[PDB]
């Protein structure tokens, strides 16, 4: 079916729970034997979401190559992104490094550093010029050049030198400040707006590595973003823009990362976004 209609279908005859049950049970499994490892119990922020071996970013390092961190490469829509947790104490250091050795330009974060009274990530990145940040595990130095607050999201231009090369490089953080702390955002406009804020940027062009996207645990909110971004990307490449079916994009999603799209109220979110930003692409 179409997407505008097939939403009002579901929405008239309060099927949401039902079509997000059909998606979890059809949803591939695949190992995650790395992310189980003893050595790697302080690396993972929830023990029942974890990378697929299959897909995983490896770390360029002997001693221990892990990081909570999937590569999502969608063929058709000639996109990829890097879906990751947000970053713990003991990882901000690998989550650098990753950053440095994929070539991103851009991080997107969708949560706070503190939600309903608990953290959610950790601070790692510096908040004033001048009081830089030095990630000693990994040899990177990170400092705040500049940033713009607006009303939904903050964008700030940050430098990463690798401290053995003395190589540098701009990172642009995109981070979206008013997802609300319990379910999803009533509309959908001030989402777009910072979707289309991110594909303006040169973030997630071909000519850098993958966009690093993350949330608390890098399923829920990071995977509306990519799935939002790649129908819509699908509905301009097609002759046939109605042809584009967001439960099979999500499905095929799920086969680099388990659990995108965490509760029904997401799944229909993700719905009205993509039906939204079809028209106003035009
Ligand atoms: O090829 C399409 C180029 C222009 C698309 N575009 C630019 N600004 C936008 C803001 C929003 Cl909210 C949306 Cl949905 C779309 C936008």
């Amino acid at each position: 079916m179409e997407m505008e209609k097939e939403f009002e279908q579901i929405d008239k005859s309060g099927s949401w729970a039902a079509i997000y049950q059909d998606i979890r049970h059809e949803a591939s499994d695949f190992p995650s034997r790395v992310a189980k490892l003893p050595k790697n119990k302080n690396r993972n922020r929830y023990r029942d979401v974890s990378p697929f071996d299959h897909s995983r970013i490896k770390l360029h390092q002997e001693d221990n190559d892990y990081i909570n961190a999937s590569l999502i490469k969608m063929e058709e829509a000639q996109r990829s992104y890097i879906l990751t947790q947000g970053p713990l104490p003991n990882t901000v250091g690998h989550f650098w490094e990753m950053v440095w050795e994929q070539k991103s330009r851009g991080v997107v974060m969708l949560n706070r550093v503190m939600e309903k009274g608990s953290l959610k990530c950790a601070q790692y990145w510096p908040q004033k010029e001048e009081k830089e940040m030095i990630f000693e595990d990994t040899n990177l130095k990170l400092t705040l050049i500049s940033e713009d607050i607006k009303s939904y999201y903050t964008v700030r231009q940050l430098e990463l030198e690798n401290l053995t090369t003395q190589e540098t490089r701009e990172i642009l953080h995109f981070h979206y400040t008013t997802w609300p702390d319990f379910g999803v955002p009533e509309s959908p406009a001030s989402f777009l707006n910072f979707l289309f804020k991110v594909r303006e940027s040169g973030s997630l062009s071909p000519e850098h590595g993958p966009v690093v996207v993350h949330c608390s645990a890098g399923i829920g909110r990071s995977g509306t973003f990519c799935l939002a971004d790649t129908c819509l990307l699908l509905m301009d490449k097609r002759k046939d823009p109605s042809s584009v079916d967001i439960k099979k994009v999500l499905l095929e999603m799920r086969k680099f990362r388990m659990g995108l799209i965490q509760t029904a109220d997401q799944l229909r979110f993700s719905y009205l976004a993509v039906i939204e930003g079809a028209k106003f692409i035009m």
